[PDB]
C-alpha cells in the first residue's frame, strides 16, 4: 500500500502523521494559492493509490483510492475485492486488486447514495477512533447490512481529512470518544468542489471569487467565503479539485 494506519498504539499524532502521508502520497503537479492542485487526468494504475487500514485486532483491508478526486474506488480483503457499482469504480476494477474476485456492490460511493442505504445521514453518525475501529471490522467481514455506513465514516475519516485541516481536527477530537461531526464540517464537504474551483478562478480575478461559497461556521451561522485571504484558505483546504474535473 502507498500508506497505511493501524489504530492499535495510535493516538493524535500517529493519525496527523498519516493524513499528511496520504496527503503527500497523492500526485501534483503544481499549486495554486499555495494548495497542491490536484491531477487533471491520470490513466491505467497510476491513477490510484492504495491506503491499508487495521483496527485494534490488526485486522486489515486495502482500500483503493482515485488521485484525480480522493474518492475511494471499493476494497480488498482476503483474496476478495468490492467495488461501487459506478463507472470510475468499475474502471478501477480493471486496474487494482487484480487476481481478486470481484464484487460489484448494491450502491454507487456518493454520500446521498450511502446515506439511503445506510439508513441514516452524515448528521447522526458518529466519528472518532472507536467507530473507525468499528467501521474497519465491519468491511473486513463484509457484514452487508453495516457496509454502506461502515463506508460514510470511513470517507469522512481518511478523505475529508486529508482535504480539510478542521475535519482533520475534527477526528482528533473525537478520538477519547465518538461524537457526531459539526454542521461546519459536513458544510465544508459538501462544498469541496465550489471551494476548489473558486480558488483557481480567483487566480485571474485578483484573489477575489467569481461567486461566493457559502458554508455554516463552528456556531452554526451562515458565512461568505468570498476571496483567497479567508481563513478557509490559507489554514484549512489542503488539497485541490482540478477545475476540469469540476464544470
Ligand atoms: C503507489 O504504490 C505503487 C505500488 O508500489 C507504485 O507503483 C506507485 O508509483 C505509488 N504511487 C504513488 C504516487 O506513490
Ligand atoms: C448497478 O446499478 C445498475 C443501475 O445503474 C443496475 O442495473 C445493476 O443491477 C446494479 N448492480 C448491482 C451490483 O446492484
Ligand atoms: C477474511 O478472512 C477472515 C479470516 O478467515 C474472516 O474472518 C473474514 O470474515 C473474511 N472476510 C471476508 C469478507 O470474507
Amino acid at each position: 500500500a502507498n500508506v497505511s494506519f493501524s489504530l492499535s498504539g495510535a493516538d493524535s499524532k500517529s493519525y496527523s502523521k498519516f493524513i499528511t502521508a496520504l496527503r503527500k502520497a497523492l500526485p501534483s503537479k503544481e499549486k495554486v494559492s499555495n494548495i497542491p492542485l490536484l491531477l487533471p487526468s491520470a490513466s491505467g494504475a497510476s491513477r490510484y493509490i492504495l491506503m491499508q487500514l487495521s483496527n485494534y485486532d490488526a485486522k486489515a483491508i486495502t482500500m483503493a483510492i482515485d488521485v484525480t478526486n480522493v474518492y475511494i474506488m471499493g476494497y480488498l480483503v482476503n483474496s476478495t475485492s468490492y467495488f461501487f457499482n459506478e463507472s470510475d469504480a468499475k474502471l478501477a476494477s480493471q486496474y487494482v486488486f487484480k487476481g481478486s474476485t470481484i464484487v460489484t456492490l448494491p450502491y454507487s460511493g456518493n454520500y446521498e447514495r450511502l446515506q439511503n442505504a445506510a439508513g441514516k445521514v452524515r448528521e447522526k453518525i458518529p466519528l472518532g477512533f472507536r467507530a473507525f475501529d468499528s467501521a474497519i471490522t465491519s468491511l473486513f467481514h463484509y457484514d452487508s447490512t453495516a457496509a454502506a455506513g461502515a463506508f460514510l465514516v470511513i470517507i469522512q475519516t481518511t478523505a475529508e481529512a486529508s482535504r480539510f485541516k478542521y475535519i482533520e481536527g475534527q477526528i482528533i477530537k473525537r478520538i477519547p470518544k465518538n461524537e457526531v461531526p459539526s454542521p461546519a464540517a459536513l458544510s465544508l464537504e459538501n462544498e469541496w468542489s465550489a471551494l476548489s474551483k473558486q480558488i483557481q478562478l480567483a487566480q485571474t480575478n485578483n484573489g477575489a471569487f467569481r461567486t461566493p461559497v457559502v458554508i455554516i461556521d463552528n456556531k452554526g451561522q451562515r458565512v461568505e467565503i468570498k476571496d483567497v485571504n479567508s481563513k478557509v484558505v490559507t489554514n484549512n483546504i489542503k488539497l485541490l479539485l482540478n477545475k476540469q474535473n469540476i464544470a
